[PDB]
């Protein structure tokens, strides 16, 4: 089976040459490996820290066991710095194994607002990265199933024109085999009372209001992790090799002629027991947004003000590890009546005004007047290096909000015996960083600082969104089932105002684990690390292709984006292969 095919001994590859080395066998890594190896003459080696997990059992395969895997060997559990918002360390869940974070995630399959992806071309100068182009790739990756009568009656709506049916990633309604909870329709009715839409297909381009959604699972409900979807069908390809249990530590650079060329990687599990393997064509970094930037830094590709004090020679000076964009999540949970019983998830994608309610005018005043101050402050905190280019990102967000009314927050509802919202401000203005703190890759000593709540509007937005989830949990049809709040519950007066919520929130949140931007795809002069083909600036035969690369957040779950971008980048790669045969 697949297990017997996987390599575990470094000696099997040490000193050898393949066409492409992919660091990280996660979402993008395996999708790309599969696409590239469709040409039998193209050799690919995937190097993954973890191992195969897809047949472990429900802790991986059942999405309703979400979270049980946290803390295990399948969770990197990356620790943040001591955060300035609350003087505590936070844990960033991140999948360790073939499939990466697809092994541990919530399976939610939704797309951004069209204006967000369009702006990657029109504001960030990434030619051809507009909604229509990327959506073509997303449709191609997708193998969606329409809902049945029961799933529709629960609240599903599926636009046949917005889903591919013949692709690779299996997606369809979550259905545990219970009856569906009326709470999902109750939430729809409550927001409909306030003029908010419902049942909009969150895969069509306008994610707004309260809807259900597909999940990344097979019809039989097995998790469609990236390994199950892209590796398991294809592992018998002799041109596709996968080494497990090893970390890529750095990219090997040959400094001929005017520019450095990536010629391979070093890999291992501890200093002093490493090996090299070489790439004839390219090295491709896909170790995740927390990790691929550090791999560049260990290699001498990063900021001189970071690398030099650590004793690393800066071979290419780039703002690697800046522009880190993760969201904050908080919880509102209530007990329900017995009549609320049943399965179901849904989410409110809430606009800026829906989020802020009566604070709207004031929040808009901040958005209109403080952008330059905020960018200056974020730059002074080391979240970004160029104030002008950050101000552009911020004017972009304010264009999204004011001229396109994009979803600003997400109130994610779970049912199955409670009414529980996990709530996050989708569009943080804060910018953080990740940087190495030692030169030994295998020590894994790094400062990952998302700078949660260090921008005032992010704290105000989060507070308003979480307050709104309490509000909506006991409004309209929701009052049919509401049987008392259990979180915050006694920890925060039920009549708390917005200031009281801003005081509570820094002590009651978690990372959302949606971190992007650490090797941003945008022009070099805007602070970018890669071009519109994901090539690292000033290095030949080196790409960063994973969640490090999106220059902005999106009002979406990211899988749809990341499978699309993997395939799009894979075409660019294959075009270069065909050009230099
Ligand atoms: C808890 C959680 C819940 C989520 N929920 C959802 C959801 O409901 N919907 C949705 O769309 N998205 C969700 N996501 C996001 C999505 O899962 C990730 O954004 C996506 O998997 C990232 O793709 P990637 O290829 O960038 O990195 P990953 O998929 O993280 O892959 C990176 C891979 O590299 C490996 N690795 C790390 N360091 C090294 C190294 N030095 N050498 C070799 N290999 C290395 C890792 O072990 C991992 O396998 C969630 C994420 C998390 C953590
Ligand atoms: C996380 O922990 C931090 C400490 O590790 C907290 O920071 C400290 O917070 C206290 C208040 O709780 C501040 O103390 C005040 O200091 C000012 C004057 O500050 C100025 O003078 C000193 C003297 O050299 C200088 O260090 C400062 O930078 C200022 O220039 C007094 O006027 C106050 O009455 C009070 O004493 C600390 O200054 C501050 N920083 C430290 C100790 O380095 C921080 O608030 C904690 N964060 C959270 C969310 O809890
Ligand atoms: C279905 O998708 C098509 C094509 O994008 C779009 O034209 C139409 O408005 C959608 N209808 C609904 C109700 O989503
Ligand atoms: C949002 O609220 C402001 C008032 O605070 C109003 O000027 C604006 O038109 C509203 N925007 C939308 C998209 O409804
Ligand atoms: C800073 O950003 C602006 C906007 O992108 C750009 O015009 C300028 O070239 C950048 N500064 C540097 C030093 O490149």
């Amino acid at each position: 089976g697949i297990e017997a095919s996987l390599l575990t001994d470094p000696k099997d590859v040490s000193g050898r040459t393949v066409d492409y080395i992919i660091a990280g066998g996660g979402l993008v890594g395996l999708t790309t490996a599969a696409r590239l190896t469709e040409n039998p003459n193209i050799s690919v080696l995937v190097i993954e820290s973890g191992s195969y997990e897809s047949d472990r059992g429900p802790i991986i395969e059942d999405l309703n066991a979400y979270g049980d895997i946290f803390g295990s060997s399948v969770d990197h559990a990356y620790e943040t710095v001591e955060l300035a918002t609350n003087n505590q360390t936070a844990l960033v869940r991140s999948g360790n194994g073939l499939g990466g974070s697809t092994l541990v995630n919530g399976g939610t399959w939704t797309r951004p607002h069209k204006a967000q992806v369009d702006s990657w071309e029109t504001v960030f100068g990434n030619e051809g990265w507009n909604w229509d182009n990327v959506a073509a790739y997303s449709l191609q990756a997708e193998r969606a199933r329409a809902p049945n009568a029961k799933q529709i009656a629960a609240g599903h709506y599926f636009n046949t024109s917005c889903h591919g049916v013949n692709g690779t990633v299996h997606a369809g309604p979550r259905d545990t085999g219970d009856d569906y909870s009326p709470i999902v329709k109750a939430l729809m009715s409550a927001v409909e009372d306030r003029g908010v839409p419902t049942k909009k297909d969150f895969g069509c381009g306008d994610p707004h209001g309260v809807s259900m959604f597909p999940n990344t699972l097979h019809e039989d409900q097995v998790r469609s992790d990236a390994a199950r979807e892209w590796l398991l069908p294809n592992y018998q390809r002799p041109n596709l090799q996968v080494l497990t249990g090893q970390y890529v530590g750095k990219v090997l650079l040959s400094q001929n002629g005017t520019t450095p060329r990536a010629v391979g990687v070093e890999f291992g599990t501890h200093k002093g027991n490493t090996h090299n393997v070489y790439a004839k064509h390219e090295v491709l970094l896909a170790a995740g947004s927390a990790v691929s930037p550090t791999i560049l830094e260990y290699s001498g590709i990063g900021m001189k003000s970071i690398l030099e004090p650590l004793g690393i020679d800066t071979v290419v000076d780039l703002p690697v590890g800046l522009n880190l964009q993760d969201q904050t999540t908080a919880t509102v949970r209530s007990r329900i009546t017995s009549a609320g019983a049943g399965q179901g998830q849904a989410a409110w994608f809430a606009t800026f005004n829906e989020t802020f309610g009566d604070y709207s005018e004031k929040a808009h005043e901040l958005l209109n007047t403080k952008l330059e101050q905020w960018a200056e402050e974020a730059v002074a905190r080391g979240g970004f290096h160029n104030t002008t280019a950050l101000l552009i990102q911020y004017e972009n967000y304010r264009d999204w909000i004011v001229n396109h009314n994009v979803a600003y927050s997400e109130l994610f509802l779970d049912t199955a015996g409670v009414a529980s919202f996990d709530v996050w401000d989708l569009l943080p203005f804060t910018r953080g960083y990740v940087h190495i703190l030692d030169k030994d890759p295998y020590l894994h000593h790094f400062a990952y600082d998302p700078q949660y709540f260090l921008n005032e509007l992010d704290l105000l937005g989060q507070a308003a969104a979480t307050q709104l989830a309490r509000n909506i949990s006991n409004s309209g049809a929701m009052q049919t089932y509401f049987a008392g709040e259990t979180i915050p519950g006694d920890n925060l007066a039920y009549d708390a105002d917005l200031s009281a919520w801003t005081e509570y929130i820094p002590y009651h949140f978690r990372p959302n684990y949606h971190g992007v931007g650490t090797c941003s795809m945008m022009p070099k002069e805007m602070g970018g690390v890669v071009d519109n083909a994901a090539k690292v600036y000033g290095v030949q035969g080196l790409r960063v292709i994973d969640g490090s690369i999106p220059p902005t957040q999106v009002s979406s779950h990211v899988m749809t984006v990341f499978y699309a971008m993997a395939l799009k980048i894979s075409d660019a790669i294959l075009e270069d292969y065909a050009s230099m045969q």
